[PDB]
């Protein structure tokens, strides 16, 4: 049976698939903020 | 800010998008069972 340790596990992962160039070892999350993986921002 | 009345609202909806021919006025849900919309099954 599912719990909140499976729903909130899967709630972020489909939110993670809108990351342009996503990550693998992600930082800790924040449910009250949107999630966006670090985009390529060139300065050099 | 989000609550469980937005996360569990959106947890079923992306689960709803795997329905081959989904519905509009859906039946009440069951979180411990998978969700599958009524497929076309011909008998006539």
């Amino acid at each position: 049976p599912p719990t909140l340790d499976s729903i909130i596990t899967e709630y972020l992962r489909e939110q993670h698939a809108r990351c342009k160039n996503p990550v693998a070892t992600c930082p800790p999350f924040s449910l009250f903020t949107p999630h966006q993986c670090p985009e390529p921002k060139q300065r050099r």
